[PDB]
């Protein structure tokens, strides 16, 4: 009741009833607010509102100060003053960007780009705002109630009538009904259900909308450069895996915080747990959006770093199974390994947040809120899959928009770039080098001379959204004929149904180019399956090209890339 401006800081009883998080105003910004947008309910101890009996009058450019209480033209008293007036809103201590994140639906690229450009207590606003107005999005859907069982991982749904239904891909995360969370995939579906249950009939699931915190800490605490490498005490007996991150790891200690941009294999993880045993007394939690990137840093620390003073924070609400090595729940060791929704109260020497383009800047602010340390440091790509923006449906999100860290990392470059891809063959390095990291990535394998490219437009059909080519599938399955060592790749594609339809015709393991981002596998199959702005985008394009350590073969539907592809082109 009693805040601080969410823009110029001073203190105020005002808070805008009209912004879905009530923000603290002064009455200098309160006035520029309520005078630029519909927002014109003012709240302070008591609303801004008609005191006079049955008056519906709640508009403060309508109201006036009646003594010490508040009326409408039609009610005020012969001695009152307008609530609004003089480039202030009365209250007690006595902007077209912040009305801009006040007031949009953030569903236009245009909302995403200003969170992100405007002031930094403007950017946690904006990240609360936009995370509120999620959740409360969720709610306008239509519940599945379990009409038949047909065995264990298929069962067939009964949708609300009148309200829309969701896409069914495990990107949405249904809560079953109180029987664990569940998920969907292609009147055939398949249940997926984290805990499991013998699939009740007639019990119905609701999407998962968990309540948005507010925001204290900045997404990127404030700069501070050293002269010396400060809190951290590092070793000279620095094995010689590690002795080409060496000037790196100490520019981390000489730095608040520092941003490493890493492309596809060049040793993000490595430098990681590398930084663990170039300052070995250093306390460090390793962070990341997914379990999944979490894992991946659990699986480089299991090799290089003591399984004693390993922990792997697992949140009692356990959704989807993760890594099983490391003494569950153990806050104290010396290396913790944890999600950032699951991350505890705790300080640290040196804390690694992983997989930086998927943060959103909620994400950056809880890391600063939860986890107090004396280095920080984001790894990540810029030139690598966003997290995914729900309510985004006009205009693309470019890279320097997806968070704070990407905004540094595109605007003033990263402070660390891992410029040695070890795992693609020459073919594909080539390729994404020059399309997304202005040719600075250099490859460290030859040419395999088994990567293909194949264009082949097919055609086009649609499961609600998701898409399919099942004449890009076929193609796949006559190349299988002719080359049977490809039977052990891994079929990637930007959509969940094309993967699907893949799955029964092909009998390879499936996965979008989404859920393979960190992943690698010795083949790739890649069918574009359409030519749209989704299977265009050139960091989803990026992501699928170089899971691939062997050989890979690119369908293709969009000319454009296919032409970039560096690869050997095939007939039929
Ligand atoms: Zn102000
Ligand atoms: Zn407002
Ligand atoms: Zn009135």
């Amino acid at each position: 009741a009693v805040g601080a401006c969410v823009l110029c800081n001073s203190q105020t009883s005002l808070r805008c009833g009209a912004c879905i998080r009530r923000p603290f105003l002064c009455c200098k910004c309160c006035y520029d607010h309520v005078i630029s947008t519909s927002h014109k309910l003012v709240l302070s101890v008591n609303p801004y509102v008609c005191n006079a009996p049955g008056c519906d009058v709640t508009d403060v450019t309508q109201l006036y100060l009646g003594g010490m209480s508040y009326y409408c033209k039609s009610h005020k008293p012969p001695i009152s003053f307008p609530l609004c007036a003089n480039g202030q809103v009365f209250g007690l201590y006595k902007v077209t960007d912040f009305n801009a994140i006040a007031t949009c639906d953030w569903t236009n690229a245009g909302d995403y780009i200003l969170a992100n450009t405007c002031t930094e207590r403007l950017k946690l606003f904006a990240a609360e705002t936009l995370k509120a107005t999620e959740e409360t999005f969720k709610l306008s859907y239509g519940i599945a109630t379990v009409r038949e069982v047909l065995s264990d991982r298929e069962l067939h749904l009964s949708w609300e009538v009148g309200k829309p239904r969701p896409p069914l891909n495990r990107n949405y995360v249904f809560t079953g009904y109180q029987i664990g969370e569940y998920t969907f995939e292609k009147d055939a579906v398949v249940y997926r259900g984290t805990t499991t249950y013998k699939l009740n009939v007639g019990d119905y699931f609701v999407l998962t909308s968990h309540t948005v915190m507010p925001l204290s800490a900045p997404t990127l605490v404030p700069q501070e450069h050293y002269v010396r490498i400060t809190g951290l005490y590092p070793t000279l007996n620095i094995s010689d895996e590690f002795s080409s991150n060496v000037a790196n790891y100490q520019k981390v200690g000489m730095q608040k915080y520092s941003t490493l941009q890493g492309p596809p294999g060049t040793g993000k993880s490595h430098f990681a747990i590398g930084l663990a045993l170039y300052y070995p007394s250093a306390r460090i939690v390793y962070t990341a959006c997914s379990h999944a990137a979490v894992d991946a840093l659990c699986e480089k620390a299991l090799k290089y770093l003591p399984i004693d003073k390993c922990s792997r924070i697992i949140p009692a609400r356990a959704r989807v199974e993760c890594f099983d090595k490391f003494k569950v729940n153990s806050t104290l060791e010396q290396y913790v390994f944890c999600t950032v929704n699951a991350l505890p109260e705790t300080t640290a020497d040196i804390v690694v947040f992983d997989e930086i383009s998927m943060a959103t800047n909620y994400d950056l602010s809880v890391v600063n809120a939860r986890l107090r340390a004396k280095h920080y440091v984001y790894i990540g790509d810029p030139a690598q899959l966003p997290a995914p923006r729900t309510l985004l449906t006009k205009g693309t999100l470019e890279p320097e928009y997806f968070n704070s860290v990407c905004r540094l990392m595109k605007t003033i470059g990263p402070d660390m770039f891992l410029g040695t891809c070890r795992r693609c063959p020459a073919e594909i390095v080539d390729t994404v080098s020059a399309l997304v990291y202005d040719n600075k990535l250099k490859a460290h394998k030859d040419k395999s001379a088994q990567c293909f490219k194949m264009f082949y437009k097919g055609v086009i059909t649609h499961d609600v959204s998701s898409a399919i080519n099942r004449p890009q599938i076929g193609v796949v399955r006559e190349f299988l004929t002719r080359n049977p060592a490809w039977r052990k790749a891994v079929f990637i594609s930007p959509y969940n149904s094309q993967n699907a339809v893949a799955s029964k015709i092909l009998g390879l393991p499936t996965q979008t180019v989404d859920s393979s981002q960190g992943s690698e596998y010795d083949y790739v199959i890649f069918t574009q399956t359409t030519e749209t702005a989704h299977s265009c985008n050139v960091n989803r394009f990026n992501v699928a090209i170089t899971r691939a350590k062997v050989g890979i073969l690119c369908i293709m539907s969009d000319r454009d890339l296919y032409d970039k592809l560096q690869f050997t082109s095939l007939e039929i």
